[PDB]
């Protein structure tokens, strides 16, 4: 019963001192405040109830201890956090479309399915989504900004059986992406962001207007040539748009 | 409503006098031209009855006194006025043409379509039809006359819904296209116009003859293989045929 | 008249019912949906008054049966139809301007002109300006937006006569598509449209000011060498600016 | 010696009418002019009481009198004197910003400092901020606005010494420049003025940030080897990262 | 009410000592100075009695301070405080030519003059002018002197209206330019100095002598075609000798 214990006390205790420099003081303040981190846990335990408002309150501890005097940054001039936040989420959400298309991608390339252009057209976009968030990422290290890295989610769809689903979710996927875009550039024009505005209506719009304009194309196509219904039909529209 | 009023009034007193040539007289000639053609109109709208028969008056007027005396031109040689007139309603019927096709080539570049052969080889349609069109008011200047530009009329039909309609309207603009042409060489042939006669039969009816063939081809082929009701078929004429 | 009366009834019965599939139910309701709708034609002009109002409500009513339950679109997300009007509205200008500079080109190709470099340059222009108008309705075709193609007006000016009121002329017509392009942004902005908002202000307006420059440039140009009291300034404006 | 009185009075005298054309009217009309602007200023130096606020309001005279009827422009549409003003004063900041960059290129040339690679950035820093200042001079003179040059400013700091106070300098003009730039869009947003707001966010925001961000690296850098405290640390960082 | 006097106040104080080097002693001297020289500015202010000559006590103050014990050099070798002086006002001068002529390039790209010629010839006028200052500023670096950066003066004359005042302007500037060598020469000669003399007179007056000629060519060919009393000459010059 201290292994989970363990874990989820040296998440504090190295939050707070994430910088053992031995070039300078010795190592008995941190021991010190080790010990101080965990008698606040203990007492702090010991005033609980509940097991997930317990970590809903440690994510907001930690949360709040994370901006505490860190000199804020050197290259970071007018932006708020609601800005980081965003685009923490939208970091996450091309995280889990790239996991979402490499999921497609090893799916169409299975024995079962048998479909070697689609699995191609799934890495890509895989690909792109992977470039699109490494340029997010950059773009926020640029303006002096943390990034707060949470745990991608898994798929909630393993079979996708046909194609014809496949495209509705990925269409699904890029409107909740372009909404999400949307409500970045609200929330930076309100925050008055002209930079980060500029960059994600240029940089990102051009390239998500096209995908979705392109999954809007094929499933008119395939909702028009006899799928699911119709087995030549995805062989047509296999080796001929995607091959 | 005198904004009407102001905007057909500024028809006539510039068709009248177009050239207010500054480096000679002063503009007190231009001013009593104005005052006279103002009482000219007043008098004539009061002794009107209509609207629409005072619209036909006023065109019948201006088409009256366009033909005055304007030196004719210094290469014009031996032309009737029926022959310019033919040549003006050719002009807009290609102008019309290249409008539908161009309406045609924008339709199937939808996401409710998604056809991208249909959609370039009706642009290089409207491509040709433009190119036909220049080359038409291009040999009118050269012949010394007049070119009268109307109002393009729209497109009857917006929606083309499949592409067997979309072809059956092209093979119908064609064949009226091909009867104006018809209809051009005749009234040259019984007006004594053996160069535009000879121009008309080379450098267009070569490239009309053949683009209704190829419609006609296509139209034949839609419907065989199974259009409208065969998506597959549609999808097969366009990966290999405009493909 | 009844060819008229035709012609205008033919309107309403297509755009209710655009798409006869016959690869489904037979043809009955189509015939019973046109009875209706010679009997509603002929009750309100039964009630009728006047012959513009009536044509004004013809529209109304076309305009309000063509938004009712299609679908709306598959790649439309977040767009007013105000923004689908000023569309159409900045679709239309640039028609008509690509058919002013088409009269331009040609209207200086002639035998009382003899200026081919001024010809080119118009034919470049009008060139832009289509292409223009196709990126516009490609753009409107990619975001799930339906294009209303009106008629295209004819010029108000047919003899240029020298050129520098075909230069006054083109410098207007650049400040109204300057002047329609700050109103469609400020809809846009004022609609929450930041992708078109910075797709108008990228890939349009580089070369509209562009274009506006340099038709400043050649009007103080002409308004300095002596025009249009100097033949053998135009001449050089020909033979070197345009040359 | 009247030379000082002789040199501030020689300003508007010019500044009222500054074209003496002598293709037209004489030239007493200007000896009428020079005679009253004397007297004028005569009876002004008269009413006096100190010498600052005298030049002051010379200066406010010069710049009310500079905005009459000059015909405002010809491609000018839409901009308010607010824009002009910050436009001028971003210019005058970019030159500052050249003139500042160019000492600190000549000053790492000199012989008690032997820096070749940051006396060739900083060469390059130069020029990269006067091609921007000559951009944003050629944007102002298409959008129809007059040009203020007043005086550049010297730099405050001559000796150097080392490197790392250079790149404090350069990191607080920098961030400098920046908050310019933020004001300037926030009064183009303020007095509506995409164009311009669009064209500084597009070609400047995009290299401003990039050299904030490589400033602040190279400070991080020069703060963690040792510098100013090791004179090997500051060869090492030219000969390899400016090298 | 303390800017100015703060901003007065730091010259001095980091002219004394302007590297604070912290490799070695402490802070506390620093601070000694600084108090030092804040007693002896107030107790100068106090016997004051203007504010011009102020000004002018400050700026001998400055020049005699900055000339104690800085171990002259370590390659300069037999060179007057006169040549120095001498040297900064010719980098001066052309820094100021250089100004003038991005101005005049300026002006003429506008609208209201349009010529793109002579614009391109006054910013090669004003590249060469950067590059002969920056040489003159390597050149003194290399003999272990001082570079002085006062402030750019603005340029007298911002409304060139024609061309034919800016050459006279240009021609004034070059003779001044070549009074200023002349000087410098003859002081240089003077005080022993062959090296900066030889220098002067080969890389710098070959350039000058074929510049003013070709200045006093292009007078000479305005004041006989008819400038500027003939709009049509000016065109001529300018798609002909500068296009």
């Amino acid at each position: 019963t201290q292994d989970l214990r363990s874990h989820l006390v040296h998440k504090l205790v190295q939050a707070i001192f994430p910088c053992p420099d031995p070039c300078a003081l010795k190592d008995r303040r941190m021991e010190n405040l080790v010990a101080y981190a965990k008698k606040v846990e203990g007492d702090m335990y010991e005033s609980a109830n509940s097991r997930d408002e317990y970590y809903h309150l440690l994510a907001e501890k930690i949360y709040k201890i994370q901006k505490e005097l860190e000199e804020k940054s050197q290259v970071r001039q007018n932006y708020h956090q609601d800005a980081e936040a965003a685009i923490n989420r939208q970091i996450n959400l091309e995280l889990y479309a790239s996991y979402v298309y490499l999921s497609m991608s090893c799916y169409f390339d299975r024995d079962d399915v048998a479909l070697k252009n689609f699995a191609k057209y799934f890495l890509h976009q895989s690909h792109e989504e992977r470039e699109h968030a490494e340029k997010l990422m950059k773009l926020q290290n640029q303006r002096g900004g943390r990034i707060f890295l949470q745990d991608i989610k898994k798929p909630d769809r393993d079979d996708w059986c046909s194609g014809l689903n496949a495209m509705e979710s990925a269409l699904h996927l890029e409107k909740s992406v372009n909404q999400s875009l949307l409500e970045l550039h609200k929330l930076a024009t309100d925050k008055n962001d002209p930079h980060l505005c500029d960059f994600i209506e240029t940089y990102y719009l051009s390239e998500q207007v096209k995908s979705i304009k392109e999954l809007g194309d094929h499933v008119t196509n395939l909702r028009k040539m006899g799928a699911p219904c119709a087995g030549m039909a995805e062989y047509l529209f296999d080796k001929h748009t995607l091959g």
